[PDB]
């Protein structure tokens, strides 16, 4: 089949909750988008609330709390809320990669695979029902003779040798500690949501369908990308693929051969092309998906206004689909910076969204300035 960019945007943003505007819970975004980056908290919690009609950025923290959603290391090796009970098959698929088995990983590290796998069973039984802070659990670790010998490689390093553990689903954010961050067992703390971790194989299947019903249809390249920054094997991949044969429709995309899962063809070819704007927080699964490097979201030229130095990944403004500017919050006014080259925008509708990021920011008003 065929279809446009924009019918693929809009489809996109009828899977992401974006258009139209529905009422979903915090674990229904997070479970939908494949999981929602993390590492800047108050960012998480307003890409959620931006998706649902009545914005409420505090079902975020509730559903932490409830224990509905876990805070662990999965793509990209960046922090992620995950649904436990979907958190399996990717973290199985992180696992895969095999990234501390690297040469250059264990210079950069000081730890050895041999030792990794000791980590990986030790950490396993110190945080078994045991919530610690990074400190207290290391100064677990090098009470043994194993580790005594890593107390250094290990405080400064942390944010790096934790991962592979995080991928084998030995461990994960327990509730904070006041400001603090703590560790502990995914199973203890989650119970019967928790399930046994499948191999690599199984699990593969699983996170495809989960990847291409919010950001399909999409290249094999383009999946492993958001999935690893393209690290697992390209041989392995095309099994992965090719096994699940007419469970995917391969879509002419303005001439990009991609998969879409056969179960959404014909809603995609019914699907009007997108219109209208959308403002974005920042680090938005709506661009990490696909990817920034996407030329046909993000122009090649404006990609420095978006993706910065140290990884920062700024608001978006878009337009019919395409990323058209950034925004900021500043003094408590939208801020609007477009592109050069973006159309003129409609103050109106413009300041409609700004109503709804208001509200998602948990203030009344957010008077606009377009720049």
């Amino acid at each position: 089949m065929k279809a446009s960019w924009r019918q693929v945007f809009a489809w996109r943003m009828q899977r992401q909750f974006l258009e139209p505007r529905t009422q979903p819970s915090a674990s229904d975004v997070v479970g939908r988008l494949c999981g929602v980056q993390a590492q800047v908290w108050s960012v998480a919690e307003l890409n959620v609330a931006l998706r649902q009609a009545a914005p409420d950025r505090e079902s975020v923290n509730r559903e932490v709390a409830d224990l509905s959603l876990m805070k662990t290391w999965a793509m990209r090796g960046t922090l992620h809320l995950l649904r436990p009970s979907e958190a399996g098959p990717y973290l199985s698929l992180m696992a895969n990669t095999g990234s501390w088995l690297k040469p250059s990983w264990t210079r950069a590290s000081g730890v050895t695979p041999r030792q990794v796998d000791e980590l990986t069973e030790e950490v396993a039984g110190i945080l078994d029902g045991v919530v610690l802070t990074r400190d207290e659990l290391v100064t677990r670790l090098v009470a043994d003779k194993r580790f005594v010998s890593m107390e250094e490689r290990l405080r400064s390093g942390w944010g790096s040798v934790l991962k592979p553990l995080a991928w084998r689903g030995v461990l994960c954010h327990g509730p904070n500690r006041g400001n603090k961050i703590t560790f502990t067992l995914p199973a203890s703390q989650f119970g019967a949501d928790w399930g046994k971790m499948p191999e690599p194989d199984e699990a593969a299947p699983t996170v495809i369908k989960a990847y291409l019903g919010a950001y399909g249809p999409a290249t094999i390249e383009t999946f492993d990308r958001w999935l690893s920054l393209n690290s697992t094997s390209k041989p392995k991949l095309r099994k992965w693929f090719g096994d699940m044969g007419d469970e995917l429709t391969e879509v002419d995309v303005e001439g990009r051969k991609a998969f879409v899962l056969t179960e959404h063809a014909e809603e995609l070819a019914a699907t009007a092309p997108c219109t209208g704007i959308r403002l974005l927080g920042g680090f938005d699964q709506y661009l990490l998906g696909p990817g920034t490097k996407d030329e046909v979201v993000l122009a090649p030229e404006h990609r420095s206004a978006v993706s910065r130095a140290a990884g920062w990944i700024s608001p978006v403004v878009v337009k019919d689909g395409r990323v058209v500017g950034v925004w900021e919050i500043v003094d408590q006014e939208l801020v609007v910076t477009p592109f050069p080259d973006t159309e003129r925008l409609p103050v109106k509708a413009v300041e409609k969204e700004a109503a709804h990021v208001a509200r998602a920011s948990g203030v009344s008003r957010l008077p606009v300035r377009i720049v």
